[PDB]
RNA sequence: UAUAUAAUAGAAUAAGAUAAG
């Protein structure tokens, strides 16, 4: 899709919904 | 889409000299 123009947006944002769909343990830490 | 859990037992029965206050 060209209209996205390299912008993931909400699907690739930092929102709590996207940060609550992984199980890594947050051990190493960003 | 993750690297991890830990429980079964039993027996009846005694040796004995220190150069002291």
């Amino acid at each position: 899709n060209p209209w996205n123009d390299g912008d993931a947006g909400w699907r690739g944002a930092a929102t709590g919904a996207r940060a609550n769909r992984g199980r890594g343990g947050f051990r190493r830490g960003r």
